[PDB]
């Protein structure tokens, strides 16, 4: 039966049959996440671009990435970044039905460099709820802030 798990490690080891790139705008390496994934699956990032809000998705060999660009908060209002981080979200769990995977690594959008300085954590994490709760497969939501793990898993089980 579905679930969701939190994993403190880099998304790039993931044990996950696809990955969620919190992926830079214009298709660029990016840092942190976007970084390490451009490390571990390059190929993915053939014409990988995609406006913010949206997702796409480019295989590395028979592995799926899929780019979901997050809103960079200190370029949105937060109303219009709300709902730019909600609607990329959302493309994540069409792409994640669309492949018929049976589990996703996923980062949390907008948060970090793409926060405006701000806590997102429970923001981003709400949005990624709303999106999957409407797919079957396994989540494994990736992080690295040990605080965040905690407030996460918490989270997770306050819906089971």
């Amino acid at each position: 039966a579905p679930s969701y798990r939190v994993k403190r490690m880099d998304i790039a080891k993931n044990d996950e049959e696809c990955v969620v790139n919190a992926a830079a705008p214009r298709g660029l390496p990016g840092h942190g996440v976007c970084k390490a994934v451009y490390k571990k699956w390059p190929e993915s990032f053939k014409n990988s671009a995609t406006p913010v809000g949206t997702a796409k998705t480019v295989m590395c060999g028979t592995y799926p990435v899929i780019h979901a660009v997050g809103p960079n908060f200190s370029n949105y209002s937060e109303s219009e970044g709300d709902r730019e981080l909600a609607a990329a979200y959302r493309e994540v769990a069409k792409e994640v039905t669309r492949l018929g995977v049976n589990s996703v690594a996923i980062p949390l959008l907008s948060t970090g460099v793409y926060s405006g300085g701000k806590d997102r954590l429970t923001q981003s994490l709400n949005h990624l709820f709303t999106a999957m709760d409407s797919t079957d497969a396994d989540v494994v939501i990736y992080c690295r802030d040990k605080e965040w793990e905690k407030k996460i898993s918490e989270a997770i089980q306050m819906r089971t």
